[PDB]
């Protein structure tokens, strides 16, 4: 797990620019729940 952990967390360790409040909050503002939305916000366009 030991690499396993440091080989993967590299991804964690990169979206954390995006929602990095997983370590000290995660759910803080709705950020943290925008972070997904940058899937939908491309959607979001109803259309």
């Amino acid at each position: 797990k030991l690499l396993i952990t440091i080989h993967d967390r590299k991804e964690f360790a990169k979206f954390e620019e995006e929602r990095a409040r997983a370590k000290w909050d995660t759910a803080n503002n709705p950020l943290y729940k925008e972070a997904t939305s940058t899937f939908t916000n491309i959607t979001y366009r109803g259309t």
